[PDB]
């Protein structure tokens, strides 16, 4: 059973900018989803001060990184916090907690995309690199759940089949042909060094054997 919706008009704009751009600083989209993943992982240690049976779902907390020449995939796994189904329609279809509109007028203004993290949207910059997302989730409170959109103004969510998680997100690139650089663990190493050498939570680049 699958479910389509249509993305808010801005957030469609804002991933029809990305897709399609030239901008060749595409390197950016990995700090930002690394950021996104340190975000949920705070936001599960903060629950967990106050209510330790939220870790009963797994105490570690980390951020796991699994390039896959095979599938053409980078895959980057946490287990923060997760989203709920309405949750996850919520943060990837609508404008919500974000300055959207801002960086619209931002980047209409001139501004680099580098900055998109800084406007709360820093997940869209994954189609930099990505023909396609997939976001499998699970929170503590809900299924566990798939979201995917190749773009083009919609997107998909439906329970996962897959294999199941503990807690957090796991977010699927499906990579451009022209981006497999991404791939690389040499190239990957350095991304983490350059742009992610003080995110707290540990980062495991996982080598493909
Ligand atoms: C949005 C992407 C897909 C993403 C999400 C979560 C996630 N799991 N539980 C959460 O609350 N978040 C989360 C984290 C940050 C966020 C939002 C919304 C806006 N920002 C800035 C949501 C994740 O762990 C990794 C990710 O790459």
């Amino acid at each position: 059973e699958v479910e389509t919706f249509a993305f808010q008009a801005e957030i469609a704009q804002l991933m029809s900018l990305i897709i399609n751009t030239f901008y060749s600083n595409k390197e950016i989209f990995l700090r930002e989803l690394i950021s996104n993943s340190s975000d949920a992982l705070d936001k599960i240690r903060y629950e967990s001060l106050t209510d330790p049976s939220k870790l009963d779902s797994g105490k570690e907390l980390h951020i796991n990184l699994i390039p896959n020449k095979q599938d053409r995939t980078l895959t980057i796994v946490d287990t923060g916090i997760g989203m709920t189904k309405a949750d996850l329609i919520n943060n990837l279809g609508t404008i919500a907690k974000s300055g959207t509109k801002a960086f619209m007028e931002a980047l209409q203004a001139g501004a680099d995309i580098s900055m998109i993290g800084q406007f709360g949207v820093g997940f869209y910059s994954a189609y930099l690199v990505a023909e396609k997302v997939t976001v499998i989730t699970k929170h503590n409170d809900d299924e566990q759940y798939a979201w995917e959109s190749s773009a083009g103004g919609s997107f998909t969510v439906r329970t996962d089949t897959g294999e199941p998680m503990g807690r957090g997100t796991k977010v699927i690139l499906h990579l451009k042909e022209d981006q497999t650089e991404y791939l690389e663990e040499r190239r990957i190493k350095e991304i983490v060094k350059k742009h992610s050498q003080f995110i707290g939570y540990p980062i495991t680049l996982f080598v493909e054997k």
